């Protein structure tokens, strides 16, 4: 829309303007003959452009152009100064004081509406851009948190915080392809807590969760290369994909981890009283060929996991 | 920033401007003496305000003010017309042709920069508001679909599409409170497919899912009041909360539904060969009192469900 | 699979069994002639059924049946006692000690495998049910938290915690239908912070968010009936759907809220220095008719909101 | 719980059992003297173990042991055969017919309850494991689809399907670290549609979305190595991270893509009538050093993007 605040001592100007603007529904008029209600009414009606007379009843017009740019409730409103006539410093001061125009009362009702229409409309879109900035900041900060949640949750196992299975499955599939392009050594650790049902059954399911937690922490601490990925494979089972790692490297890493767990010395009553939580690990490493399916790597790890288990638990074996 | 395209036949004007603007890094200048590259260069440099001479080498200046407002690649760029001197229709035409100003070459380098600074800056924020409109439309349509997904998924059971359990639990809790304020009759249907393990075992788990589907559809068709809510309570179990429904009303609704299922005549081999899928229903209705826990309503439905089951299945009984 | 631990002093029994079971790949055998490694090997091989001789080299067979049911690492393994011959208390003791069978060495290799096959297979599915219990508990507690997130997030505005817009839109649509069935009075509050751009601009966007927060809290405190719903309508705009509330009731509620906000006395510099954060509210209440679109209620609230605004802000007006 | 179906011709046996089981609330009894309602009642009461007499009123007991294992509604129920006395093939047949025990009517009420308690309880947990299998299959297939949604949605831009910004930001951060370990050449393409506001404004926002779509498709087709990642950087901006790619390689890839877009020959009216949609691209490639921040790579791409733009659009330039 449009709203012009006129401010001028003489009713004869307030009238000319009122008349020029009657045949324009798009734009409304508001006369303010009392320069000591000027900024007040400016705040109240929310004008989109104000017209300011430079000489009034013993109150400097430029003093008011001062306040307009001074009070930030008006700071941004376009100001056309109405003068009689064309004096020097008073046109230069107009602008020094913040005026955006300096007009002689009055051009015809064409340039008058044009000029009004222009400044008004600019202010309007100034309001709009600011409004948009707000709304965008909101939406952007809604997607802000939306992104945290689905991430901490899509790809993370809540209990341990390690990656989850579907992240593992999908991550490992990616790494398989990367590996085959680079003819790189892709290694995989398959990790299981020994005698876990037995732990779960006399300590409690929560106590087992807490146990899983501590083991999950040790896993997270074994690997520390950008592409090392630790995951909860499924329940008591953990995995750990190690791109670019040799069989001997993987095994070394596996043994430091196994020792770590045992070393926490977590009380278990299996296989015998006095026992502490142990962990069996299957190691497996492959350089993928085209056409080869990543499941081969998993199977190899499970062979290793199965071997380690069938040779006394708490040990590492390559499948 | 700021970019002024000057377009004027005389190098002496291109020079004055160039000079006025040298001591201003914020604003860059670009002279275009050839009015037959005017719009071309306008497109190329992306000016934020153009200054147009009205008389040039035998090419109407207002013809170019025409094109500027004509080509939408420039449509929105503020135009200050530079004239010599102040002729009549040529100021009125300035604006009729789209000009936003009409200046006499040249005011001092204060009003010249002021005026330039103003129009430039308005255009700038015109660009910004439009940019924001785009970005907001994107974000808003990201939350658009984001909302569909989590909704079709937070509150809906995928297989049947009925509400899910947590929606049921939470919805029923709400309705319990509404009911106790209104001392209204809150009814609940607890629905189970008879001999479902037996169905699942010789037809297949998928075939059972499809069976669940058809039953889920019938449930959805029994209730049709704004607050009626059908849910998959858990597996072979369905629920259906009926606010504002009498015991006799609930029972009537229960019997139409039970008949419906039986009537689909879905082949089952239990309890005997030749049988068709049946359904047992527990009815229960309560007017909640303060302090009373909604679990009472559920228990009552299960009594009914249990009774119906222990009296030959395929029937409705109030607990 | 199947794994039988035999424990018997005489190699001649260990042999008969070994022989009976050779032609059965499904089932593996393990002889334990030394009753002082019995439970040890039981732990190591994870048998699915153990056969226990009642008399051995000076170590009571029933003492071992004691330990089997004693150590929980074996607690659940089925025990067939092998005796010679059929003595009294020794069959009754067999069971008193935990035995699940009492056989005479030896039935033919049909009943022997049958019996073994049965107990073994039961234990097997005992293991399976327990495994399933674990895995189900996991999945269920994954959907546990999955449900919190999408809920606290699908339907809640993060900043204020009030409902969000899409929840409002959808909730109000539901309540419209409920209302038209009950020919009930549905009221709606449309709430806006007065001079918010002005607040946002000199205090900071965060400070405005914090301002929004405090106002959001007051809203949440105005309504307290099961179906009252407070929402962030969009930015500086809040809504509040009040089912079953009279026009006069809605207005009363509106005025207590408006006073509350003003009373927090939150420093604003608009409309004038020394001002405190105020709020304009639009009230509107409808009894919905069939065919009537809920948008009518919203429009009525906005009329009220618009009126209140155009009469000095910080007030309530019915549209 | 426990439910024994006895089936025997003589009431005197039905009585002994009834009596043995009265002092046991955990277990209920059900006598079936009419062998021609046997399976019928088996279906009706859902027994957890049935006791079967081998000789009855002119109806073979083993015929009924046949049906029990025959009808799958009973298939899994444990069967203790009650005989008088101990005949040969009739114990071997007992098992051949499916019996799980063969008892002489009757042992004392200790072994009788023991034996009953055992088979009953096994069946019970057979039911439980199956129940669990169902419930787990449900939960697992809820996480099934839950995973699709948040994935197709967390990491994918809906409109183009390319990765989104947060995936880009996070993916590129990962690749930066991988790159610095391998001292590998990490390249990045920054892609922008030339004159897009101009396209959006006279064709329509949807038409621009469709335009974005077609361009997004071409991008997706340029890169095809496991680690190449195409993303919508923000609105009209696209990105494309190319691990392990030389500056010259990146540029080659950039030029094939740019040509592709231009070649679709999508009608635009800018910069001039008759124009087709073009695209500007910034190329940049870095071998990351420790301590170096990935933002360097982005800046370099933007320099290139900026250069390309400030040299006529529709071209590739390295920043
Ligand atoms: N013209 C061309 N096409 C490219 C280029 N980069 C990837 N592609 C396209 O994408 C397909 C395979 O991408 P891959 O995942 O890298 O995975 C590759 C990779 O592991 C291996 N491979 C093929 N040739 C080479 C090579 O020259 N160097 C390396 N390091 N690996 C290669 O074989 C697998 C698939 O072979 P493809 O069937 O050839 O099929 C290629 C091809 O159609 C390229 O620089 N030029
Ligand atoms: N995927 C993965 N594998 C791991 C990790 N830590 C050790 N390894 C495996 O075990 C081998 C070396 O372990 P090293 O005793 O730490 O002894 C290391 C160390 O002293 C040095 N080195 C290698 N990279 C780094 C590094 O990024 N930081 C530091 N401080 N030293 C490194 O070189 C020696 C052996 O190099 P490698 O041949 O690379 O071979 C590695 C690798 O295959 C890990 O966090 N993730
Ligand atoms: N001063 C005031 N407070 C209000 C009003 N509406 C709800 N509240 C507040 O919210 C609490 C209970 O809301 P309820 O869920 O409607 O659920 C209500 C409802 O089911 C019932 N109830 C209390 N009085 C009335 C009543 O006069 N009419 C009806 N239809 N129900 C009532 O008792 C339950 C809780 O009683 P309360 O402990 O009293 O506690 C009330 C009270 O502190 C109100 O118009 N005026
Ligand atoms: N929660 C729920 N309950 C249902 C539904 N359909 C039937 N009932 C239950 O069964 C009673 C009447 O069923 P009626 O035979 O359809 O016969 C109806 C019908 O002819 C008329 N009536 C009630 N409301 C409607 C309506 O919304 N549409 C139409 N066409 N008739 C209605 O009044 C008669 C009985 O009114 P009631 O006392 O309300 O009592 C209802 C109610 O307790 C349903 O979709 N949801
Ligand atoms: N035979 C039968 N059908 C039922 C019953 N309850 C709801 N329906 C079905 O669902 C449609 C409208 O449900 P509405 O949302 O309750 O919303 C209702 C409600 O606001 C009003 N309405 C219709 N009759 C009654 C009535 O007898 N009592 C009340 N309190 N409202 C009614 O008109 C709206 C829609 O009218 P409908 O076109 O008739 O169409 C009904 C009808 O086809 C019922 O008890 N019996
Ligand atoms: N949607 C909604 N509306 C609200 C709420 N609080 C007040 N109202 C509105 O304002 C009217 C009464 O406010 P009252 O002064 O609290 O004074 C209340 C109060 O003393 C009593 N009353 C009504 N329900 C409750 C209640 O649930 N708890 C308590 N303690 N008193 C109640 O009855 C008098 C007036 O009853 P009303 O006619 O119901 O009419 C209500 C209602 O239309 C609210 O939390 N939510
Ligand atoms: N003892 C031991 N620790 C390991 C090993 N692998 C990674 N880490 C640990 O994780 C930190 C950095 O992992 P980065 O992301 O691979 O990223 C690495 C990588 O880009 C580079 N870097 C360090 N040494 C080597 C190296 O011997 N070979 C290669 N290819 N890169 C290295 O410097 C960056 C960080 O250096 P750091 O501060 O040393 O710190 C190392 C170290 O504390 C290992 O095999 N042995
Ligand atoms: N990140 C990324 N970069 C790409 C892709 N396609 C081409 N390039 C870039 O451009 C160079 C070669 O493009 P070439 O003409 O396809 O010609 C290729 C091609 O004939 C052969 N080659 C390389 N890998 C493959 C492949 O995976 N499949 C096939 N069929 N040929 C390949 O070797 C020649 C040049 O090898 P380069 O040195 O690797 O260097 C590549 C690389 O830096 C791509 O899909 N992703
Ligand atoms: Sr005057
Ligand atoms: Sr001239
Ligand atoms: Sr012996
Ligand atoms: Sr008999």
């Amino acid at each position: 829309s449009a709203m012009v605040l006129l401010v001028d001592d003489q009713a004869m100007i307030g009238e000319a303007v009122r008349r020029g603007l009657a045949g324009h529904e798009s734009i409304d008029f508001h006369f303010c003959a009392d320069p000591h209600q000027a900024i007040a009414q400016a705040v109240q009606i929310k004008p989109t452009v104000i017209l300011q007379d430079l000489v009034m009843p013993g109150l400097d017009g430029l003093t008011l152009v001062r306040e307009y740019r001074s009070n930030p409730l008006t700071r941004d409103i376009p100001i056309i100064v109405l003068s009689t006539k064309e004096d020097p410093l008073i046109k230069s001061a107009a602008f020094a004081a913040g005026a955006n125009d300096y007009l002689v009362k009055l051009p015809d009702n064409i340039e008058l509406v044009a000029r009004i229409r222009y400044h008004s409309r600019s202010y309007m879109t100034l309001l709009q851009r600011d409004e948009a900035y707000r709304a965008l900041r909101v939406s952007q900060q809604q997607l802000l948190d939306t992104n945290l949640v689905l991430q901490r949750l899509m790809n993370s196992d809540g209990l341990t915080g390690l990656s989850n299975r579907r992240h593992f499955d999908e991550y490992l599939e990616l790494e398989w392809r990367r590996a085959t392009r680079d003819q790189a050594q892709l290694s995989l650790l398959m990790i299981d807590v020994d005698y876990f049902k037995a732990y779960n059954d006399n300590f409690g399911h929560l106590e087992g969760d807490e146990a899983l937690r501590q083991v999950a922490k040790a896993i997270r601490n074994s690997c520390s290369r950008p592409s090392d990925l630790p995951a909860r494979y499924g329940g008591e089972e953990f995995a750990m994909v190690l791109p670019n790692t040799s069989p001997g490297g993987a095994r070394l890493l596996a043994e430091k981890l196994r020792q770590s767990v045992a070393g926490m010395n977590i009380p278990h009553i299996a296989p015998v009283p006095g026992s502490s939580l142990t962990v069996s690990i299957g190691v497996a490493t492959v350089t993928p060929q085209v056409g080869q399916h990543s499941r081969q790597l998993i199977l190899d790890a499970d062979k290793g996991l199965y071997l380690a288990k069938n040779n006394g638990r708490n040990q590492v074996a390559a499948g």
